[PDB]
This record gives structure tokens, sequence and C-alpha cells, in this order.
């Protein structure tokens, strides 16, 4: 048992609901919070601009460290950092931005790094301004990640949408 509310069963082990991530990380404090990163952790906009937010900017000052020690992650790769005040950890995750080119095979790479993590609250990556379909993206996330997760989608029509057409 767990203190996820108002989730969708949408299967075994994936859960969807109609959310604001951030206000969903600061009431139930998951364990993990998953942040739809870029390569070089710069939190701008989108759910990472949002997330940062939230943090008082404490999100990307930890990232800007992170990224002067280690260098850019991988299209498709992660990092685990602090959660801050939302979450115990952030499993920062690079999804393709189609609107730079990258290759959506790649979504695939980008949600295996979900199984490392017994439990998720997830937004749905490479959707929003990413660029990717968020059908597909839920399509993927479900034939990939076999560990449990909790996705918020942050837009209500769109989130009717993927429930009215998940297969």
């Amino acid at each position: 048992v767990n203190s996820f509310s108002g989730y969708l069963k949408l299967t075994d082990n994936v859960y969807i609901k109609n959310a604001d991530i951030v206000e969903e990380a600061k009431k139930v404090k998951p364990t993990v919070v998953v942040n739809a990163a870029n390569v070089y952790l710069k939190h701008g906009g989108g759910v990472a601009g949002a997330l940062n937010k939230a943090t008082n900017n404490a999100m990307q000052v930890e990232s800007d460290d992170y990224i002067a020690t280690n260098g850019p992650l991988k299209v498709g790769g992660s990092c685990v950092l602090s959660g801050h005040n939302l979450a115990k950890h952030c499993l920062h995750v690079v999804g393709p931005n189609v609107n730079k080119g990258e290759d959506i095979q790649l979504l695939k790479s980008a949600y295996e790094n979900f199984n490392q993590h017994e439990v998720l609250l997830a937004p749905l990556l490479s959707a929003g301004i990413f660029g990717a379909d968020p059908i597909h993206s839920l399509r993927v996330c479900v034939d990939t990640v076999r560990t449990n997760v909790y996705l918020a989608v942050f837009d209500k029509n769109l989130y009717d949408k993927l429930v009215s057409s998940f297969l």
C-alpha cells in the first residue's frame, strides 16, 4: 500500500491521473519524482522549469555542479539527484526532443531508467514541449516500465484522451 490517491489503474503496474506533478510531489513526498530533463540539466520550462521553481532554484544550483563535475547526460540517460522539498530523490531522465530531431526510439531507453526504482511519480517522457505524441509515450511506458509508476498528466483534455484511447 502507498499514499497515491485518485489514480486510474491502466495495468498491473501503471497508474495515471490528471495532476500538476509539483502539487502531487508536495503532497505525497514520494521516494522518487522523475524530471523531464535535458542533457545540460537546464531546467527552463515544461516539467523541469516547474519542478525547479518549486525548489526555489535549489534543483538548478545542484544540477549546475553535477554538470560541471560530470558533463552532459546522454539522450535516453538519467542521473539521480536530490528531491529537495518535493521527494527524497529526483530521477532526471532525458527523453528525445523531437524539436531537436532526436530519434524517438530513444524513448524506450529513457523509460528503462524507471526500472531501477520500485515506485516513481513521473510525467510522460518526451511529451509536452519535447514534441512527441503523448499517446505513444504512454504506450512505450506501459511496454517498458515494470516497476510501479504513477503518471501525472498536466493537461486535462489530454488526460481524458489518453484514458479513452488506451488499449
